[PDB]
């Protein structure tokens, strides 16, 4: 049981490093995404104030 | 001992749990980054066309 118990151990300081890490990636690449819906989003302007342009003239 | 195996292991698969479920957000996350991509792309392709049937009428 004690060799059981240091196999968990180790187990599970793993599983927390991976999980730190994968929270980490998790919080750069929803920065990444808010930033891109941002451009998204001022495209999605310009392309409006286009297209009414382009039915008045 | 045996009290300290049940904790390491139930510690264990909560660590397991939260980074399971912290890659499936991250899987899903990744499809609405490329679809977001995908679009701004497109985006930008019409608005340069746009561009230059404005300039045409």
């Amino acid at each position: 049981i004690e060799s059981d118990l240091e196999r968990a151990e180790e187990r599970a300081e793993l599983s927390e490093g991976k999980c730190a890490e994968l929270e980490e990636e998790l919080k750069t690449v929803t920065n990444n995404l808010k930033s891109l819906e941002a451009q998204a989003e001022k495209y999605s302007q310009k392309e409006d104030r286009y297209e009414e342009e382009i039915k008045v003239l």
